[PDB]
């Protein structure tokens, strides 16, 4: 409704990079969890970019 796609896109990109940098700082058990969450955050960002 607002058409503020770029603001939310940058916000979600920051979220993505945060998850990526936290991926290497985490244990394997929760590493799997971070990777599984990345698979969906990237879908979010790709949809918003489209």
């Amino acid at each position: 409704q607002t058409n503020q796609f770029s603001k939310y896109w940058k916000e979600v990109d920051m979220k993505i990079k945060g998850l990526l940098d936290k991926l290497n700082k985490s244990s394997d058990n929760v590493k799997k969890k971070i990777e599984a969450l990345l698979v969906e955050y990237l879908h979010f960002n790709n949809v918003i970019g489209q």
